[PDB]
RNA sequence: AGAUC
């Protein structure tokens, strides 16, 4: 556990810490009351906005400046504790701009493996080694461990059953059967849908949860009665229930680069040990309530060595600088998720530039933003979304998508560079289609 | 799928 003998410089800790622990109400304010006291520069690095505001919840009263939207509160404007999110910190160290010396980084939940994320434990395991700051990591799963049935607050039952994945008539009674309240981890929106709709045909009250629809339906979670939560894994973070069973597909969608050549998001796909325990860990919680259980499909991935996310962490990396020009390695647990050598991706000042803007201003995918940056396109020439082979096509509704473009020309999206991520759905494809017309 | 400005 926690002790301040943590806050020196040189010292990675990291803080295992199961779920229902008390991670963000209790650990948290804990270290952060300690830099507070010390007047310790320190940053606080939130996976999502929605942690982000519960962490807010945890550290009310402290001084804290809150670098994000998420939560609004009023600054003294001497407080020593930043807090943002993952996200945001990488894309400010990307800035050509003045990030602090923090002297302390504590991350929650350091097992994410958004790019950012990755990017962002490699940038802050590389200066605690070089002696310029300590780092708190926090997660019920730290990188390089792979146990999917972590500690709990009271003791879970795990079966490996059949789940079912689609729509069904018979065969799965355990399901509805059940008289208490069910998590349903899907690995996709469509897919939940389609399982919500059987499971709602069946008598059952479902509530979905995905990105989409979370700030809406989560807060009726709280104050409806349900029978079933069908959610993504979105509820692997930020996400809390009262109920007695998980079913877990232990399936996802992830990016992944294919041939080196383009990015996909391919089904099926086997959940991570750290994502399953995530899950898993929606109950088990309360230890008035013994025998909730944990029903489960299949196994965790041997490796995500796959996912785009890795290298995508290692563009990023590659092209933040540190000093000197030297460039920060992967925390060293995940480092070999990656083959490439070190510096593979560093672009050139004119082409990193474009990189970065590509990506803030642009908002695309970290693999596209390298491959439009590295090919010396300049940010504002968009001729590149329309001369690809005709495989790289994108559709909408099954035909051709089409853009009006800032000449004037009506044309069919066509990418010279393929990445599924900016058409994988309706609000995805308009941000597409708006970048493709010059509007941003 | 998820994620930030």
């Amino acid at each position: 556990c926690f002790e301040p003998s943590m806050l020196k410089k040189k010292q990675l800790t990291v803080l295992d810490l199961h779920p229902g622990a008390g991670k963000t109400r209790r650990v948290l304010p804990e270290i952060v009351r300690e830099a507070i006291k010390t007047r310790l520069r320190t940053v606080i690095l939130a996976p999502t906005r929605v942690v982000a505001a519960e962490m807010e919840e945890a550290l009310r009263g402290l001084p804290v400046r809150y670098m994000t939207t998420a939560v609004n509160v009023t600054h003294s404007g001497t407080e020593i504790v930043d807090l943002m999110c993952h996200a945001t910190f990488t894309s400010r160290l990307l800035q050509p701009i003045r990030v602090p010396n923090y002297n302390l980084y504590i991350m929650d939940e350091a097992h994410f493996t958004d790019p950012s994320s990755i990017a962002a434990r490699g940038y802050i395991s590389t200066r605690v080694e070089m002696g310029e700051a300590a780092a708190i990591f926090m997660t019920a799963t730290p990188p390089g461990t792979r146990d999917a049935f972590p500690d709990s607050n009271s003791p879970i039952m795990d079966t490996e059953v059949e789940v079912p994945e689609r729509a069904w008539s018979s065969g799965f009674d355990w399901v509805t059967d059940h008289s208490g309240k069910t998590v349903w981890f899907v690995p996709s929106v469509r897919n939940g849908n389609e399982i919500a709709a059987c499971l709602t045909k069946a008598g059952k009250r479902v509530i979905q949860l995905s990105r989409k629809t979370f700030e809406t339906e989560f807060q009726k979670t709280k104050h409806q009665e349900w029978d079933f939560v069908v959610t993504t894994d979105i509820s692997e973070m930020g996400a809390n229930f009262k109920a007695d069973r998980v079913i877990d597909s232990r399936r996802c969608l992830k990016p992944v680069i294919l041939d080196g050549e383009r990015v996909i998001l391919a089904g099926p796909m086997p959940v991570t040990h750290a994502s399953a325990a995530q899950r898993r860990g929606r109950i088990g919680r309360n230890p008035n309530k013994p025998g909730d259980e944990y029903l489960y499909g299949g196994g965790c991935a041997e490796t995500d060595e796959d996912h785009a996310h890795w290298l995508e962490a290692r563009m990023l990396l590659d092209n933040i600088y540190l000093q000197d020009g030297l460039i920060a390695s992967l925390y060293r647990p995940e480092a070999d998720k990656v083959a490439a050598i070190e510096g593979e991706f560093k672009l050139r000042t004119e082409q990193r530039k474009t990189f970065v803007e590509l990506m803030k201003r642009g908002d695309l995918p970290v693999w596209l933003a390298y491959q439009v940056a590295s090919a010396g396109i300049t940010y504002t020439d968009r001729r590149w979304c329309f001369d690809g082979t005709t495989n790289n096509t994108i559709m909408e509704d099954s035909v051709p998508a089409e853009v009006w473009t800032r000449h004037g020309e009506k044309r069919v999206l066509k990418p010279r560079w393929m990445d599924a991520r900016v058409c994988s759905d309706h609000a995805a494809l308009k941000s597409f289609k708006e970048f493709a017309a010059g509007k941003r």
